[PDB]
């Protein structure tokens, strides 16, 4: 628990953890710890200091800027939460090569891969996850926790209820409303508005039942 | 109606408007005002100065530079001979992000959104919209007015007819020929040859009729 | 065969080394020759010298360096070999637009087109192609001669055995390992682990018998 510091706290060691400190580092930002529900290491030169009983203690040694690097999109909502409540600021990481434009609103906690282009106007909720060569076309709406998933693209105006998932290569034409808490799996090309709390797959999309 | 010379005219104030006013503001250049069939404001900062009879007014005043921000593709021809009666220069919209190859032979009046990729020879027409990520490979060739519409794919030596729309998400395989006047809905992936004035849609896509 | 010294050399003069001459050139490379088997020209203002008989002339004469601009999985991975015996190097052909994670490990003769996002401990074969605009994200394994077509994704773990080919567009959903020599239609959806030498499409990629 020797850090330097000023740097970024991780919360999650994963994949997706790797991705991220890859896009803080291209930015020219330091990582300065992981928090890891398995305790036991690095991840790409990052330590793995604890798991989240240590967030105090990175707080106290002066650490308070902190990412949540975490897939799982309601897990990733209830751990900015607790970040928060312990004294952390939630950054954004989003790759150099990420195209936002100038009149984008981003939350805080927000993750924006290489590749990704968003355009006018849009609203990026906090702890929204946009992955790897994303497009958002103007005017959409991305609620909080929210992930759009690599290669995704959302034509113009279309909002995504907070936690929904798209998988790669998800396709939403223009004007469409995602529930909140809603799957579309990978390649699905949704063509109708999707209520909360469902799972819709194929081109067009169709909601799956039990 | 009081501008500041040497910019831009817009003909449209919708959405798409806004991604080209930022293209244009990304390379540096100034937007004078835009002209919109509902003549009552302002688009991110642009005034609407009127409809399109307040065109020779704006030409007469100096602004001798346009550009059509019309998603519909008939009409934004349509407008195009009409600027270029006025004594207007189709300018190119030309993302800074875009990938645009040096023996790409552009037309005037053509939108290329952040994140494209045009591949070596290809030829792209007068008023063509080239949308967010979208890619074009080599030798292809893009009629006047035809749309790319966000995260399509064109596979190499495709050529697609004049005021043509793929969907947000559409690929065609190489060597495809896609007649005038198709639409080919999000996420249809084209196999064979399309003839003029259909509609094809799926994975293959398949011409759907009334 | 009067040459500047110092150049690469290309074997294929077709559509892909078009692409391919235009990422080294952007790169600041200069391209010496192609060998092409119609040995009859130019391309892109490149010299055709000769057929791959004129391997060891070009050798000889002080070139080193080469590039392996065919299409053809397994015919490319044959080029490589009798270039090294010729005594050639292989050069990656890395578009400057391309973001490849410095966690990456990249082969010999590699090429990576504009627009393509290669994320963290991702492992790239020789002679693998990488399209234009195509996406690989965190931790996959990409065999010698593959071939991720223009706007293909992968998403997390996914491996792609040797000489495999994704069409246009295709996606591949986190940790699916698809064999050796098997070919993924445009737009396919790959939801399970694929054998080697079949042909699978669709959303979901489903194996296509004779
Ligand atoms: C749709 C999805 C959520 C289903 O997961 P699951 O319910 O465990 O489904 P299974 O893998 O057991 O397959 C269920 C059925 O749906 C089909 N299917 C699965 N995924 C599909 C998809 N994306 N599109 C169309 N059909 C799909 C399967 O072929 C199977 O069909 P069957 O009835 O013929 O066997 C999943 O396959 C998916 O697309 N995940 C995307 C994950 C992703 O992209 N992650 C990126 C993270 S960065
Ligand atoms: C294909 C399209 C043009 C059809 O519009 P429409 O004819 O008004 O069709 P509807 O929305 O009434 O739906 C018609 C039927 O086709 C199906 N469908 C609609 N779009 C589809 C698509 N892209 N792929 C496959 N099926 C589709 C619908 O599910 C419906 O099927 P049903 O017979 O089971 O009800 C449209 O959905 C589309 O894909 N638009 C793309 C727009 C776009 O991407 N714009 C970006 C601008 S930058
Ligand atoms: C799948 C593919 C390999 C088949 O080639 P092929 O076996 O010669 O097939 P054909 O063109 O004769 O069509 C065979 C059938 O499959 C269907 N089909 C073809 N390609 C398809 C695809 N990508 N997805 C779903 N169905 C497809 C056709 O509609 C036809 O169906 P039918 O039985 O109703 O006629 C090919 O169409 C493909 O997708 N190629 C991708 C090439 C590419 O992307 N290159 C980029 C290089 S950079
Ligand atoms: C967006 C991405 O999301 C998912 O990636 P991921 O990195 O979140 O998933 P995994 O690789 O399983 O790693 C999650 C990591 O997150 C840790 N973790 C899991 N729960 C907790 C937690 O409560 N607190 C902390 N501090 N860490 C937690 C796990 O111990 C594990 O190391 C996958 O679905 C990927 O396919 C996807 N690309
Ligand atoms: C490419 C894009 O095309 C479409 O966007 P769009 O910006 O063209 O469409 P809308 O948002 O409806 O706006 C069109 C604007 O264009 C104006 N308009 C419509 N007709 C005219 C006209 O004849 N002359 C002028 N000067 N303006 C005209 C309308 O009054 C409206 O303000 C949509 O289909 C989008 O989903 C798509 N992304
Ligand atoms: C990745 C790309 O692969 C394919 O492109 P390609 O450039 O390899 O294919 P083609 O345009 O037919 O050109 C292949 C060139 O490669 C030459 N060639 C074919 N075989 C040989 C060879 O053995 N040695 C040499 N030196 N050259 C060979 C042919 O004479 C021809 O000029 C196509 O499938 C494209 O659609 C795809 N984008
Ligand atoms: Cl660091
Ligand atoms: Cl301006
Ligand atoms: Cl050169
Ligand atoms: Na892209």
């Amino acid at each position: 628990a020797s850090l330097a510091i000023g740097g970024v706290v991780i919360i999650g060691g994963g994949g997706h953890a790797k991705v991220v400190i890859e896009s803080l580092r291209a930015c020219g930002e330091t990582v300065a710890a992981i928090v890891d529900a398995d305790p036991t290491r690095a991840v790409l030169g990052v330590p793995v200091v604890g798991d989240d009983l240590a967030l105090p203690m990175l707080r106290e040694q002066g650490l308070s800027r902190l990412f949540v690097a975490i897939g799982d999109n309601r897990l990733r909502q209830k751990l900015g939460r607790k970040a928060r409540d312990h004294g952390f600021s939630l950054v954004n990481a989003i790759h150099p090569s990420a195209v936002v434009s100038p009149s984008v609103r981003l939350g805080e906690g927000v993750a924006v891969m290489a590749g990704v282009a968003i355009n006018a106007d849009s609203w990026i909720g906090d702890l929204a996850i946009i992955n790897t060569g994303a497009v958002v076309d103007a005017d959409c709406r991305l609620g909080a926790a929210c992930h759009l998933g690599p290669a995704s693209a959302l034509a113009g105006g279309v909002s995504v209820g907070e936690r929904a998932f798209l998988g790669v290569g998800a396709r939403v034409i223009p004007g469409v409303t995602i529930g909140a808490d809603t799957i579309v799996g990978a390649g699905g090309v949704v063509v109708r508005d999707l209520p909360d709390s469902v799972l819709a797959i194929g081109v067009p999309a169709k909601i799956k039942g039990d």
